[PDB]
């Protein structure tokens, strides 16, 4: 029985292609099973932690204990195939009917900062669609992906499915993802990653789902509960080291809240830097020359990042908290640390305007504090971001504390919003004229 | 006053990028009244046949009665702002909206088959949405597509529109239409037009819709109504002499009813060629060396392609029929002819086969005339097609005589189906945490 | 034709049973053009107006540029047949399909309050989902009634409607009601008006539709926009001098911003009485010796109803305004006048507190002006009304500067909320069992 | 022209009176509960009633204490009550977002819901009235026919037992010592119960909906099954004697006439005593199996009423085997069997002309219940036609009547099905008040 991983990327390609042939002779019923499979598969206790501590190990990005509430997240709350609803339209020309049908075989790049969570996510709703997936793992966390695919292989092939319908290559390599997205069989292209690998599968004559970049600013405005505030920001933004693309990565505070909310921030594990000798440190610890983050330091803890220039604490501490012009590189650049800038403003109009300069027009997450029903409407209306929190941490935009299914491809420039199941179907309809209409 | 259309191609989108800045200050109610007057320009008789004319006449392609059909159905049967509806979840984590929103500049490829009604398609569609649209129609149709712009940019000027809202260029080219491609303020781009121009676009970094190429089969069973289905038939294939995407373009006939299928199809305006030499003057006047279509007689009645070959005919025939082997060139290609090869075939089994071979996995559409509904549901669920219609003509599937709305940019490669201004939107997910819900 | 007004209830009954047996072999764009019909009808703006102003002369009740508004109101925002939506469902058991059927012949008792209004959503909801209607109208709004019904049934025999889709009796009585009530051939009952006669509908052995009392709170706590605020709940209360089942019958005004919110109600209308012995005066004029509102006041202006305690003011005063306790009779009554007291509470909390206590259980209506997002949810969630409104005059709750569609029958207690086409269909299931799953 | 087709309160209380007033505070608590707790007590019930051990025991007791259907079948009914039924992801939110605003339009609980329940589906009926009452946030007494007393307490008991073990408040769902029809009578009167839901007889739907009150009724059928010469004549035989004998023919959407184009009538008979059709072709006997089953009024003998055919049989003095499921005999439309809805496995075969001729006669027979009635034909225009005219709650298309109910086709399980009063198959939306929330001028994000 095949394990799902193969030699060369056209293997599995080939693979997967006559897999998802095969799949289209299968029931409904058959994909909710198999479906049920990978759910099971991570939701396992032992293999829960397993994925969660592999990734961890691996990458050196994130942390345990979140990789298990995000892991269980994809499990728990990516749509199955309910995701693929039905319209019909009855009247005097008959009936249509208008479905959410498979494309084929879909290549899938997947990332190192969330890299079972997107395998998990990406394989529920593709696997629901009718379709196979091809996976290009991030090298970078290439054993916890390979592994995950094997025991997803084995689990479906304990359901009778077809082989191959999740499949990846032995050595995921930029060539091998060169490949895929080249490849005449791959039908469409999901990439979770950086604007990069985005911007390339959309250049392939192919349909493509691109997940973006984000540098989500959180207001926090003088009508929000200021003590929840800081209890959500220091989680949202600590959240797997800062890794979830929906993650705060700058606070913006109108001025007559800003010292009692950092003063809460500090209550919640939030380690304030003041010297700018020490912020100088960080800097030049967390930045590579031309400005971005350094690797190194992504998706590292608060104690690891301060340990790093030369200041011990407790693990009580959470994020690293700086109150800096807007113009600083903390706030500029999408860090993907646990550190965290605030930018004080005068009112919440001039928050909510910083928080549209700062985003960078990545329209892709924003958060706010504030009860005016007023402010969140116009900060919500005018920042257009794909994903909007209001009072709640980052996370409860992917579905943990906040209504609605989970995901971890979540496509801005393509404009999917939060992808699932139907995100991997092509609409079709289906029009029996002059019959079926039975009002 | 701007008319919309510009020097060049970045002065155009520069315009839109401007308009679409400016429209996002508009309301809903302004974006209903700018729809409504894109339905006013083209349903004004006026306009209406004057583009219709004009269309035939720049073009060669088509016929004025059915063009004044179908930029009325373009007019009439496009969603509006109603297609950009809501979804709500409320529960303990409080309320999750997901909205339609905005792309922004969106660059349009329109076809020299469908100038006119694609632009009015479009335009009410992406209008709807929140964006600004930059046209890049065709050259040779060009001036029928340039003044539906300027018609169109006096009308909203008169609703106080934002000015640009819709544009092109004065001098329509492949130069021009790779430079919308190219642009970077362009955020999706449309393709309606043939495989070559889709799969450009979706080599583009951007977000792009691509429609694409079909080769419609009708299938014909023993238990259809032959009286009907001749009917519908030679209506579909000779609509707009067979220039729509979805148009009939080869029958598959069971055996049993084909000649009483020929017989009605006769009736119906179908001029049989049984002479084998005839029909090897018809295939040298409509296809190139290469064995395609020749463009000079793509759109062409079936009285003027007769009369290429010598044979005149009335203007009641409306197809020409051929009874052939499934291998001829005139199953096999896509004419955009009113030729009608016809298949025979032993069961309804086979003819299911063989209209998914036909089809060329373009998965675009087929048509089936079967009162069986197992025999209905057999071949539209192994077909796979963007659009099935049973038991009536082609146009059925673009809500001309079947249930569901009408556009003129069906997805090939990128799965959206019929687009609508839905497809023209960005999806936003908007998380009240803990508040609003008020079941 | 029939001018669908006959001299006995069993006849208009028995004619509106045959007629909607005819009406059965309608299509379904017949049933729109006969929505459409009696839209036309009620919008003409001269007969607009005639409605309006007979109404108001023949009851002695309302205004007439308020019913001007709601006239159009149900004439423009009354879903038509797009009401009747299918759901639809398919998988391995195939298809299912559910849809919206007529339930028959419904009597429909209408009141003397919005008497054409009534009769213009009742007609539009009814017929769109392929039932006649049997009026039994108020006694007291007799002729505007008729009128109506008979223009209606000129409308629908110029557009080809079955004779007598829409009936009435010549001589509406106690006695007439009740023998539509009780007659075999009617399948549904739908009573708008007071509880007696809703409780009478509801004790027939048929299905029925019952309107129910309200007593609408309306709380403003210190977050709210006082100035709008006030502006909204002068126009809310006097629309149509209190008649609409929505309109605010009590204002609950946290201390905060009692005072500046009476000072800008009387700004924008409210005469403000604080001596008690002229609203001693007032309250003889207004209620009976049982301490109900007085019939001869019900729908009276402010205007009236303070010159009939000799107190003369000009056109401007749209309310009386009065700071009372909560056991005072105009806190406890449903007057249905524009009559409007205040009172004083501490907090927002006991705000909900007291308007959940002074709603009655009626769970109609209630009304809050806030712009704490927390506090808007506690008390739309605890105070349970059929329609809620946030920050704006009650009417918005009905399709008046708010979103959604409008009745004139609110359901009370059989809970289908804003009637429309739907709430006057059978609910039908089609199972297409292992065929049309085409997915 | 084919002639053979184409192939610790434990809720039971001592009156009606406390059930109701200990429903109602129930209700009240049950408010301050969030949706995570209702879905923990959907989930309760379920697991009650899939629970292997008293699965079983419901479905034998049921069968033992009413006489009425058989154990297995009552097996698969339970489950289906317990899977099947919609949960709190029926309540869902409608918005619409523009230039005034956000409306929301929610479903919201009515209260203390009264709930009759039938003899002939008495735990069903109970599980599934329950799991939506619930899901929509009301409380329900149940007033259970004193028939199925004994089974009906035994579940209401397990359900508050185990709701208990939950956290719920007490007394979500209850019922009375002694059930009777005066008990039924009682609720019906009682100012705190805000809404009545009736599974049973034309009687007691018409008694609910004259109450002054809101009532849901779920009424008879007569549901005829139609056969036309396009069917497959083979599945449609073995669809039409399982879902005839589910359980005896209690279930209301089960057939109770067969109305068979006559080109393949024949063919039919044959394929349906393949399938376990006991065919009586002799007058005489077919007059004994009538002095048997019908009154001296001419309704259905409640001492027959969900027997099996091979009791039924016996009872006339005719012994068959196991493989026997339904008594099959042609006879003209007039014969009581086709009128009279017996909810015995008696099924009668009207023989007709043309498929039109079939339709016609079928919504004659069916006597505007509009309930449910059954086709088995390939032919999208009559398929389309004899569903469009019937307009019956239910109507199954090539499958036994059981596909209407979630059993072999798509859709959820009810076992109230509410014809008259028009919401069909009832669910936790139809024990919902529809609420609309409109936010003038604020959360249209758009
Ligand atoms: C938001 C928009 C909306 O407001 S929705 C529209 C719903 N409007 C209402 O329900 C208004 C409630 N009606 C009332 O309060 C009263 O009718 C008011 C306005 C005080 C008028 O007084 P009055 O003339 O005495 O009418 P009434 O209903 O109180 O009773 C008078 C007798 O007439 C009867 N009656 C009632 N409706 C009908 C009818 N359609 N046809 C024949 N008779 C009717 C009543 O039963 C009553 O007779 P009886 O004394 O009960 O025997
Ligand atoms: C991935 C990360 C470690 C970047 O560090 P890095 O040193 O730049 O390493 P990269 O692998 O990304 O860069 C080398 C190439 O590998 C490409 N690449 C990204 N994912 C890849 C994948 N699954 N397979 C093959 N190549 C991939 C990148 O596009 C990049 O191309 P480039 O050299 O042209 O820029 C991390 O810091 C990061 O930026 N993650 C963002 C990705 C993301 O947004 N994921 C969304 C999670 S929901
Ligand atoms: C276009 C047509 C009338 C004539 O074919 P033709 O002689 O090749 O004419 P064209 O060369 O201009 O056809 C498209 C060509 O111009 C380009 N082109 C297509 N649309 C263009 C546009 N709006 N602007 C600029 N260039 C365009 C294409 O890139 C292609 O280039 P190519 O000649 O190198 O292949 C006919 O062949 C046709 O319409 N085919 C199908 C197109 C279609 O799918 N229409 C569906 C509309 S709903
Ligand atoms: C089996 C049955 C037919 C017994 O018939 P019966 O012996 O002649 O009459 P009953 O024993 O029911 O008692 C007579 C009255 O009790 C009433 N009744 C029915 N169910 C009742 C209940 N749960 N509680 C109180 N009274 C009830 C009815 O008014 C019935 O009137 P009816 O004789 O006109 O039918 C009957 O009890 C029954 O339940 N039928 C089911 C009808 C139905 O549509 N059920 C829906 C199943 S999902």
């Amino acid at each position: 029985v095949s394990d799902g991983v193969f030699e060369t990327m056209d293997a599995a390609v080939e693979a997967a292609a006559l897999a998802q042939q095969q799949y289209l002779l299968c029931s409904m019923s058959d994909r909710a099973r198999f479906v049920q499979g990978i759910r099971d598969v991570i939701l396992n206790q032992d293999t829960l932690e397993k994925m969660s501590r592999m990734a961890v190990e691996e990458t050196g990005m994130g942390n345990y204990e979140h990789k298990l509430i995000k892991n269980r997240l994809a499990g728990e709350k990516t749509p199955g195939i309910e995701d693929l609803t039905t319209d019909a339209f009855s009247g005097d020309n008959g009936l249509t009917l208008v479905e959410y049908s498979p494309f084929g075989v879909i290549g899938a790049i997947t990332p190192t900062t969330n890299p079972t969570e997107t395998i998990v996510c990406n394989s529920i709703g593709m696997l629901a669609a009718g379709n196979s997936v091809v996976f290009s793992p991030h090298p970078r966390a290439r054993q916890v992906s390979l592994l995950l695919v094997r025991l997803i292989n084995q689990k479906l092939a304990a359901l009778g499915a077809p082989e191959n319908l999740v499949v990846t290559v032995e050595k995921p390599s930029i060539e091998n993802t060169n490949a895929m997205m080249a490849h005449p069989k791959v039908r469409m292209l999901v990439a979770t990653g950086g604007p990069a690998i985005v911007k390339a599968v959309l250049s392939t004559g192919k349909k493509a789902i691109g997940a973006g970049a984000g540098n989500p600013p959180v207001v926090v405005d003088e009508t929000a509960n200021i003590e929840k505030a800081a209890c959500d920001i220091v989680n949202g933004c600590s959240f797997d080291n800062n890794l979830p693309x929906v993650a705060e990565k700058e606070i913006i505070a109108v001025a007559q809240i800003a010292d009692y909310l950092i003063f809460n921030l500090k209550k919640n594990g939030a380690y304030e830097i003041k010297d700018p000798a020490v912020l100088q440190q960080l800097q030049d610890l967390v930045l590579t020359a031309k400005g971005g983050p350094q690797t190194k330091c992504v998706g590292k803890s608060a104690v690891w990042l301060l340990s790093q220039i030369g200041i011990s604490v407790d693990a009580s501490i959470k994020i690293i908290l700086m109150e800096v012009p807007r113009e600083h590189p903390f706030v500029q650049e999408e860090l993907m640390m646990p550190i965290l800038p605030l930018v004080r403003v005068e009112t919440v109009d001039d928050a909510i305007d910083l928080a549209i300069e700062v985003e960078h027009d990545n329209r892709h997450t924003a958060i706010m504090h504030s009860t005016d029903v007023r402010k969140l409407t116009k900060m919500a209306k005018l920042i257009q971001t794909t994903i909007f929190v209001k009072n709640g941490p980052s996370y409860a935009g992917l579905g943990a504390g906040g209504e609605g299914y989970s995901t971890f491809t979540i496509a801005g420039p393509t404009g999917e919003g939060l992808t699932s199941a139907k995100s991997f179907a092509r609409r079709r309809k289906c029009v029996m004229v002059e019959a079926l209409n039975i009002r």
